[PDB]
């Protein structure tokens, strides 16, 4: 399937134990896609002071369209030193590994895979 229905656990930035997916744009997109598939991917909602507490490169989920079955359609865009690889809509948040942090919420998305 080109799209997969996922419910992403929303984590508070100060709870996150693994603050990025790796060391290159290509690696963080690869790792992010693998974690999304394995159900080991969390979402941190971007606000003032969040991104400096996470590790670059960043992986964003961005709204790709205006929401089947409650699931917002999203795609992955990476960022390294102010340059983004991909072009999409509004940021829903920044992806991180999920290693057992208690979420504050769930974000239903339809991921272009």
């Amino acid at each position: 399937k080109t799209h997969v229905q996922l419910s992403l656990p929303v984590l508070q930035v100060r709870d996150v134990l693994v603050r990025g997916f790796g060391d290159s744009v290509e690696e963080v997109l690869s790792e992010a896609r693998q974690h999304l598939k394995d159900g080991t991917c969390g979402l941190v909602e971007v606000e003032k002071g969040v991104l400096p507490q996470l590790e670059q490169p960043y992986v964003f989920i961005k709204r790709s369209d205006a929401a089947p079955h409650g699931h917002v359609m999203v795609e992955l865009v990476a960022e390294l030193e102010g340059i983004q690889y991909g072009r999409s809509g509004e940021t829903l948040g920044v992806l991180v590994p999920h290693v057992g942090e208690i979420p504050v919420a769930y974000r239903k998305v339809l991921l272009r895979k």
